[PDB]
């Protein structure tokens, strides 16, 4: 599992290294983009865009609007909060607990939703998207490791 | 990689967890023992035994003495510090010669515990006969990070 081991080391060094620099969500998004090989969006518990990075353009009006608003609409924020654990490979044909009216979030590509949890609290949501390649268990290991680090840093920014 | 994913979830929950209870190294050692399936020893940067858990007896008089003293001798503490990154599957055939009695029996993996960019201690793992693979290292290094998190938290208690 050597590639996975190397990739966990890159994420893990985020937890263990330095601890000096201020929090930078765009930088974290970029790191996870390259390690996981996926679009990365970091959303707060209240639906605010904290940071993102894209390596594969996907046509999605709902995500585009979120980017423009730097915020999900209230209903979408609520339905993300209602995802209690990692939900992967969501698409147009998905089988999930988003109301049909809000499944335009999965218009195109494949989406994985990973709750960000820190200090026993829901701190936000890590959303990953790819044009065509499925997320496998290795991808989920890295996504969940990344989510935990982002949670760590959301707390730091709270206390900054 | 379903078994690995489940095991990372158990370790990871330790990070994303409450943050209520005071730090407990014996508990962390017991968790890692079950998740990784290995003996677990948590040692501070100064060679003090912080916690440990055993699931397979290995006759090793050097390790037994450390457990009795709750501390490594100076020379061993120094040579653990000089281990800059994970070193796995150490045994009699693989530290100066005089201090390789640490690897008398079984297979040993040494994982530096790093937090705040600093060397906070060492996680030592041992097994009677089964080799540590990359999955084992992923879990060991995840566990090491959590323990480092807690050594810092304990420093600010």
């Amino acid at each position: 599992h050597m590639a996975l081991l190397q990739k966990t080391r890159i994420i893990n060094s985020m937890l263990q290294a330095a601890a000096g620099k201020p929090v930078n969500f765009k930088e974290m998004a970029e790191t996870l983009r390259d390690v996981i090989d996926s679009n990365i969006f970091v959303v707060s518990r209240r639906g605010k865009l904290l940071g993102y990075s894209i390596n594969q353009q996907i046509e999605n009006d709902r995500m585009k609007k979120m980017l423009e608003d730097r915020q999900f609409p209230e209903e979408y924020t609520k339905n993300l909060f209602n995802v209690p654990e990692t939900s992967s490979n969501l698409d147009i044909n998905s089988e999930t607990a988003f109301p049909v009216e809000n499944r335009d979030l999965f218009q195109a590509g494949l989406t994985t939703i990973v709750p960000i949890i820190g200090g026993g609290e829901r701190l936000g949501t890590l959303i990953l998207s790819r044009l065509q390649d499925q997320f496998n268990d290795d991808d989920l290991i890295l996504a969940e490791y990344g989510a935990t680090v982002v949670g760590m840093e959301i707390l730091r920014e709270k206390a900054e």
